């Protein structure tokens, strides 16, 4: 049983999940204090309605949100938009980088009770709760990485809800994480390690894969921001298939954003509407599949990574 | 007429008035989303109630809260506990250092239009006003800290409503911000200077002054975190003396925590009592008012600086 905005559900009701999505939330608050410029929250209900609605009718089930309480979660605006479009959704604890510093200045052990709080309490008041734990980490290795990691690890230990995380500055700064995990005592199938590009070599992906890791290409970090040029949805789609190739289906978890190159959260407080993803949530769906489908890969593979990965990685296992 | 959180109030109610407090918000609205840590909103009012009255007895009546909605500024707390304590509090308008992306990526004039909603129309849904605008700014000066500081100069020109600032890390940041203010239009005495300790040449306060804009020993940076060693209150309020005996009495406004050198936003999430301050926002009245007298400063002095300059600065000049 899965933890949704709207209750509990059986993981075979889940379906075709799409993971790491941002539904709402991107005024980080501030659309409470200027809705004149934000917009009102039923405008933005309706906004995000049509989505869901589009992105349900392209076949998507199920949606994780990875928002967290300190970049804007409102979940009670998600269990609406949930009802009124009849799409299953999965609400995040966790922490973003930058952290206040209330949370800032926690212990592994209070941080641990917060997380484990949002998951068996439940979010607010509420009494809606988490079904994932989202920890984004930016730039240079911090020490208060460290503890939000290993909060992390016992709220899932504790619980069997899975980890999702942001890979930082670093090199292999997935396998300083690993470390962390395996440390804790928490089995590598709870967490995916999330990654912003293609850029990685592919030897280490592969070895943290083979470590039992799922490995995210789920996101775009929050920025207001070349070298590398600039790389096609298609270039990126193509690590899918080595990995695939590499024998690492099962490990695999993505992202619409990682694969469009851009951060959907920051698209709708810019003032550039080149940025927008015409397809928006449907984007896989609609282009990716298709697209690694006319490169060979098989249905069913493809099938395997949109719902029984997301699946068996949401079902909270102990 | 001033506005509080309570309405308009003529200056001559104002009475003594602390500058730059924070009395509530240390958690960035983490208190909703755990308050079994952060504790209760009422648990809350009460602690501040019970501090306010003590300041009250000691002579304080009015207020300035400098929290800007992105650090978890609550008005309506505020106008709670302004009602139980029957102490005047002024709110801000205005942002924090680092604000989220939605608000970074705004331009002047949206910016300013954002300032002018919280004044002109309340804050929130509250239909309560601000009577400040706070430009709180860190170290690197940024393109971001320019248009911040001009939106702030346009909203008082628009208004007449002051504008406190923080000086950045840079040196003689504050002839920086002059700058802008004065190419902006604003008369410097709307404008209140920043600073966070008694390190500045007292040759480049001194001009500053000498320019009509108000100097603040205002404020301590939210940090996590020597080389100075560490200064006793008594040697910072030596600075007031020092200012005062160069002829600058009216242009100063100083705060508790510049004061006793330590933020008490911090303070409050923070796991050590021992950087508290017993005396609480009396700290002033109660012990810095009576050294500076005993420094041979004048009574009348010492009351131009707590109920004068206030006034002054928080009325609405055009």
């Amino acid at each position: 049983r899965i933890n949704t905005v709207r209750g509990p559900i059986t993981i075979s009701e889940a379906g075709f999940t799409l993971t790491h999505e941002h539904i709402c939330g991107s005024s980080a608050g501030f659309l409470r204090a200027w809705p004149e410029f934000f917009g009102s929250r039923k405008a933005l209900a309706e906004k995000a309605v049509r989505g869901l609605r589009r992105a349900r009718a392209a076949g998507v089930r199920t949606i994780v949100d990875v928002s967290t309480f300190d970049i804007g979660r409102d979940v009670s605006l998600l269990a609406e938009v949930s009802r009124a479009a009849d799409v299953h959704i999965v609400a995040a604890t966790g922490l973003w980088f930058d952290p206040p510093l209330s949370m800032r200045l926690r212990s592994v052990e209070e941080l641990t009770q917060f997380f484990l709080r949002e998951i068996q309490y439940g979010i607010e008041d509420t009494g809606i709760r988490a079904g994932i734990i989202k920890v984004a980490t930016t730039g240079k290795a911090t020490p208060f990485q460290e503890l939000v990691l290993k909060a992390a690890a016992r709220a899932s230990l504790a619980t069997g809800v899975p980890v999702t995380t942001h890979t930082a500055a670093s090199q292999r700064d997935g396998e300083q994480q690993a470390a962390i995990f395996e440390s804790e005592g928490l089995s590598p199938s709870r967490v995916c390690i999330g990654h912003s590009d293609d850029t990685d070599d592919l030897s280490y992906l592969t070895a943290l894969a083979a470590r039992g890791y799922l490995i995210g290409l789920d996101h775009i970090p929050h920025s207001a921001i070349a070298l590398l040029g600039i790389r096609s949805w298609q270039t990126r789609a193509l690590l899918i298939k080595a990995l695939i190739d590499q024998g690492y289906m099962k490990q695999i978890l993505v992202s619409n954003d990682w694969l469009f190159g851009f951060s959907s959260y920051v698209t709708n407080i810019m003032d550039v509407m080149d940025r927008v993803n015409p397809d928006g949530m449907a984007f896989i769906p609609l282009r990716v599949i298709p697209f690694l489908r006319e490169k060979g890969v098989p249905q069913e593979t493809l099938a395997g990574i949109t719902v029984t990965n997301p699946a068996r990685f949401l079902s909270p296992t102990l």
